[PDB]
C-alpha cells in the first residue's frame, strides 16, 4: 500500500507515534517518506547482507526475521513479511523498540540526513489530525 501524506499522518498519530519519544508526527512522516515513499511494500537490501523493510525500513538483523539474515536476533519478534502489510500496526510497534533504544530516531539513516533539524511540520500541513 503507498500511504497518501496525511493518511500515514492519521494512522501513525492513532497508533501513537505523535509525540513517542519526544519525535513529533511530523519526524515519522518525515522519515517514512524518505525510508519507504510511504511504500508499506517497500524492501531494500543493504550492504551487510541484511534488508530494510516496509513503511520504516526496519533492518532484519536486529529486529525482524527473514531467515537469511546471519545473527538474526528479531527483538520485535516478528516475520520482516509482516512489515509491509497495508496495516501499519506491526510497523509502528517495531519502530517504538527501535527509537527507544538509546540513540532515538537517528537509527534512521534517512531521518537523520533527510528530517533531522528541518522543518518536519510541514509534514503534516493541511492534515485534518
Amino acid at each position: 500500500k503507498v500511504f497518501g501524506r496525511c493518511e500515514l499522518a492519521a494512522a501513525m498519530k492513532r497508533h501513537g507515534l505523535d509525540n513517542y519519544r519526544g519525535y513529533s508526527l511530523g519526524n515519522w512522516v518525515c522519515a517514512a517518506k524518505f525510508e519507504s515513499n510511504f511504500n508499506t511494500q517497500a524492501t531494500n537490501r543493504n550492504t551487510d547482507g541484511s534488508t530494510d523493510y516496509g513503511i520504516l525500513q526496519i533492518n532484519s538483523r536486529w529486529w525482524c526475521n527473514d531467515g537469511r539474515t546471519p545473527g538474526s536476533r528479531n527483538l520485535c519478534n516478528i516475520p520482516c513479511s509482516a512489515l509491509l502489510s497495508s496495516d501499519i500496526t506491526a510497523s509502528v510497534n517495531c519502530a517504538k523498540k527501535i527509537v527507544s533504544d538509546g540513540n532515538g530516531m537517528n537509527a534512521w539513516v534517512a531521518w537523520r540526513n533527510r528530517c533531522k533539524g528541518t522543518d518536519v511540520q510541514a509534514w503534516i500541513r493541511g492534515c485534518r489530525l
